[PDB]
C-alpha cells in the first residue's frame, strides 16, 4: 500500500544465469506488487517484471560487446531515481555505496540493502553516512557496527522452482557453483575432489581480473573426464548439477556476505560443505544441513560424512529461514520502521 | 560583480602536479589566478595539493600513485557528496570531473559550469544528451562532437610560459622528443618509425598504466634497449622542459580525437616546433609552416622534419603567449561565470 522503488544493478537481468542481487530484487519485487503495493522497478529493459519498468538501457551491461563505460548508466539510473524522489514513499537501493551522496539531497527516505564486503576503501564512504538506513543480509556482514543497521534480512530463493533430488546420481560426483574468482576458492575444490577420489563438476563465469588466476590454477587442472567446466549455467542446469552431486563444495577464502549458492544447493536437497567464513555458520546447520569445516583437510573428512545426512531435511530447512514469505514480509516491516522513525 | 565564490572540483588521480598532470594543471593555474584576483575559491582536490584557496581534501594523496586504493569510484562519490552538500555556500560550481556530476546538478539550485576534458565515446554520448540543457565549456572547437548540447563557450587551455626556460638552439647532438602517456590513442609507436626514416634518435618520456601495459611490452619495449632510444619515463617540470627545449622538433603523432593536448603548447613554450598528425584539435593549436606542421601520414612527417630547422624557434614561444596565456584563460572563465549568473 506504498510507493516503493527498487533500484537494481544494471550488470544483469531481473537473471537467466549469473546474478545474485538481481534474483533477490526479483523475488522481492515480484511479490511486493502481488501484495497490493505500488512498485516501480529500476533495472534493465530486458527485465520481465510485473511493475512499472523504468530503465536506462535495454540490455545487460555484462553480456554486451557494445558497452564500455558502465559508470555512465550507473549515474543515468540514479539521475532518474532521485529526480522522481517525490513520487515514492520509500526507495530501496541495491546499487551499493553509489547512492549515499544522493540520499543527503532529497526528502524521501532511502533504504540501502548491503550486498558486498566492506574493504579498507569503501569503509570511508560508509563512515561519512553512518546514520543512514542500512539493511544487512547477515549478522556476520555487520562489521562496522558504527553504522545505523535497521535490521537483518536473510536472502531467500523460490524453493518451489528448485526441483528436489533425493538420491544422487549413481556414479557420484562433487559440485561447485559460482564465479571462478579467488573469493570462492575453486582451487581448493579441485584438490578436495582429488584427495577423495570423486570427480568434480564445476560451473560458473570467468570475467576479467579473474583471467590471470583462472588460466594459471584452474585451467591447467581441467580434463572433462575427472574435472568438467560448463562455463556459466542457467537455472535448469544448476538445479540438476547440484541435485545429482553428493555435496556442494563451497571453500571460500573471502568474507562471504551471504551465499545464495548455498541455499540454492540445499533446496535441490544437497548439503553444503563450506569453510566457516563470513555467513557460512549463519546458513549451514552443522551436522544436519552440511559441515562447517575450518581447513581443506576438514572438507575431505567431511565428504565421507555427507551420505549419512538427510537430503530431504535440507529442503525443509530452506523453507524455514530462507523463504520469500519470510524475506518480503520482513522488508514490509523495515519500510514502516524507516517511515515511522523520520522526524524528531 | 567581481567578488564571486568559485567552487573548483578537480580530479583525484593526480595532485593539483609533479609530472604527469593534464586536467590537474589547468585547474592549478585557474585556481592560483582567481585567488590572486580576489575571488573566494574553494578547491576540492587531494590533500597534498598546494593552493591558497580553502581546499577540501577527501584523500591526502594522488590515487594513481598511492597503491593502497583499489577502487577510485569510492572517493568519487565522497568528493561529489561534499561539493553539492555545500552548494548553497557557493555562487557557481566549476566541475572538471566529467559526466559523474551531471545528475548532481539537477538536484540543487547552484548553477554548475562543466568543463569537458574527454572525448564523446559511444557511451557518454547517452548521458551528455540527457543533461543537454546545462552549462558546458569546451576546450577546443574540434572537441564539440554532439553539437546539439548547450556549450557556454570554448576556452582553450593555457600554461604558465614564464616557468618554462627558453632554449634557443638545442643540443648539438640532435634528437627528437615524445611527451604524453604511452597509449595507442596518442600514438607512441608512430614516433619511432619516423625516428628510423629520419635517422635521428628519439628521446621519450611518458606514463604507462593498466589496460595499456600489454601495448607497452609489445610494440614499444623491443625498441628502447639502446642509446638510440633513451626512455626515462615520466619526467617532472625541470626535466621535461630540457627534453623539449633540447629537441629539434617534438613528435606528436596522434591517432585519436584529441580534445587539446597540453604537451603541444609546452613544447612551443621552450621554443620547439611540433609535427602532429592532422586529427582532433591539432590545427587549432599548431600553425602550419610557422610553429610546426600538420601531416596526413607518416612519410609526410619525415619530409616535415627536413623542413624544421627553417622554422622560427623564438616565434614558437611568443605564439603561446598570444592565445595560450593564463591571463587569457582565467579571463574567459571569469567571463563565463557572468554568463551563467545572469541567466538565473
Ligand atoms: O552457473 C551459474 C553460476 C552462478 N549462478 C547464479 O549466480 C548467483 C551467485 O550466488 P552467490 O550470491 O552465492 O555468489 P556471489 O553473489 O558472491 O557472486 C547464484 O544465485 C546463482 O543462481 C547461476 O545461476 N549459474
Ligand atoms: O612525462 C610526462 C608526460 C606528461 N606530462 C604532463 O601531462 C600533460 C599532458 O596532458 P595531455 O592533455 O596532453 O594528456 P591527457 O590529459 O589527454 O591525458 C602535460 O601538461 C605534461 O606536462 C608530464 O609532465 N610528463
Ligand atoms: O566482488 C565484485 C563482484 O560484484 C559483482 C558486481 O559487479 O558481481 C556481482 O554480481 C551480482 C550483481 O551484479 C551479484 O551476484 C553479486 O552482487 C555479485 O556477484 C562483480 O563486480 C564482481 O564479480
Ligand atoms: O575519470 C577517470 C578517467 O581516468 C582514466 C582512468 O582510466 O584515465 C585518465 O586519467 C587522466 C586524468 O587526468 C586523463 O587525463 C587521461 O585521459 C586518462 O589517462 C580514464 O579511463 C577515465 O575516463
Amino acid at each position: 500500500h506504498m510507493r516503493i522503488a527498487q533500484v537494481a544493478p544494471l550488470w544483469e537481468r531481473v537473471p537467466p544465469a549469473y546474478g545474485g542481487v538481481e534474483l533477490v530484487v526479483s523475488l522481492l519485487t515480484e511479490e511486493l506488487v502481488k501484495r497490493g503495493h505500488e512498485v516501480t522497478l529500476f533495472a534493465s529493459g530486458d527485465s520481465m517484471t510485473q511493475a512499472k519498468l523504468v530503465s536506462t538501457y535495454p540490455h545487460a551491461i555484462r553480456l554486451d560487446p557494445n558497452v564500455q563505460e558502465y559508470a555512465v548508466y550507473e549515474a543515468l539510473q540514479l539521475g532518474e531515481v532521485f529526480s522522481r524522489a517525490n513520487e515514492f514513499d520509500v526507495i530501496h537501493s541495491h546499487v551499493g555505496y553509489t547512492a549515499l551522496p544522493y540520499t543527503s539531497l532529497v526528502k524521501t527516505p532511502v533504504v540501502h540493502t548491503l550486498h558486498g564486503r566492506f574493504t579498507a576503501d569503501n569503509e570511508r564512504i560508509f563512515s561519512q553516512y553512518r546514520n543512514q538506513n542500512y539493511v544487512s543480509i547477515s549478522h556476520s556482514q555487520r562489521q562496522l557496527r558504527e553504522l545505523n543497521y535497521i535490521a537483518t534480512v536473510y536472502n531467500a530463493i523460490a524453493v518451489e522452482t528448485h526441483h528436489f533430488y533425493p538420491q544422487p546420481s549413481d556414479p557420484p560426483y562433487l559440485a561447485f557453483l559460482g564465479r571462478l574468482s579467488p573469493e570462492k576458492g575453486p582451487h581448493h575444490a579441485i584438490e578436495i575432489a582429488k584427495r577423495v577420489g570423486i570427480p568434480l563438476r564445476m560451473a560458473g563465469k570467468v570475467d576479467r581480473v579473474d583471467r590471470d588466476y583462472f588460466k594459471e590454477l584452474i585451467e591447467p587442472h581441467i580434463d572433462g573426464e575427472f574435472i568438467q567446466f560448463i562455463g556459466e549455467a542457467d537455472h535448469p542446469t544448476k538445479n540438476a548439477l547440484l541435485g545429482g552431486a553428493i555435496a556442494m563444495l563451497f571453500p571460500i577464502t573471502w568474507q562471504e556476505p551471504f551465499g545464495l549458492v548455498m541455499i540454492e544447493s540445499m533446496a535441490a536437497g544437497t548439503p553444503v560443505v563450506a569453510i566457516a567464513k563470513g555467513a557460512a555458520p549463519e546458513v549451514i546447520e552443522h551436522g544436519k544441513t552440511g559441515f562447517l569445516c575450518h581447513s581443506v583437510e576438514d572438507c575431505v573428512a567431511a565428504v565421507a560424512q555427507v551420505p549419512q545426512l538427510d537430503r530431504m531435511a535440507c529442503r525443509d530447512y530452506v523453507w524455514q529461514r530462507f523463504s520469500v514469505e519470510r524475506m518480503v514480509s520482513e522488508y514490509e516491516a523495515v519500510y514502516d520502521t524507516v517511515l515511522a522513525n523520520t522526524f524528531v
